[PDB]
């Protein structure tokens, strides 16, 4: 369920423009605060940051994520923390993403695989 409901919000802003600090439909989304509006709407109450999104979670392998879990990557830009992006895992090796445009990837690609933390699963 919770899966269907993120995603219904997260569609709606499908091909828009990343807009960085970007956390609601008036700004356009970072990937972020994509993740944390949608979740939002579907009840659940995310923190703003990817790192500190990562630190909410349970984590677990990309074998084992379902749609509606988060998928966490390092290293992708200049970041003090660890954890440098966020999106939403909708099954069948793809995330969802802002992401620019804001969109699908395949994760089986070498540059997510590399990048990977793993996933999370929400409380």
């Amino acid at each position: 369920e919770l899966a269907q409901k993120v995603m219904n919000e997260a569609l709606k802003y499908q091909g828009w423009k990343y807009v960085y600090g970007g956390s609601n439909p008036n700004t356009s989304f970072d990937c972020s605060g994509l993740t944390q509006w949608c979740y939002g709407k579907a009840g659940i109450s995310l923190p703003r940051t990817a790192q500190m999104q990562y630190d909410a979670t349970q984590h677990l392998p990309l074998s084992q994520a379902k749609a509606g879990d988060l998928v966490f990557f390092h290293s992708t830009y200049n970041a003090g923390s660890y954890v440098t992006h966020v999106g939403i895992y909708v099954g069948n090796n793809q995330m969802y993403h802002a992401g620019d445009p804001i969109g699908y990837t395949d994760l089986s690609s070498s540059y997510w695989q590399q990048h990977l933390i793993g996933a999370g699963r929400v409380k």
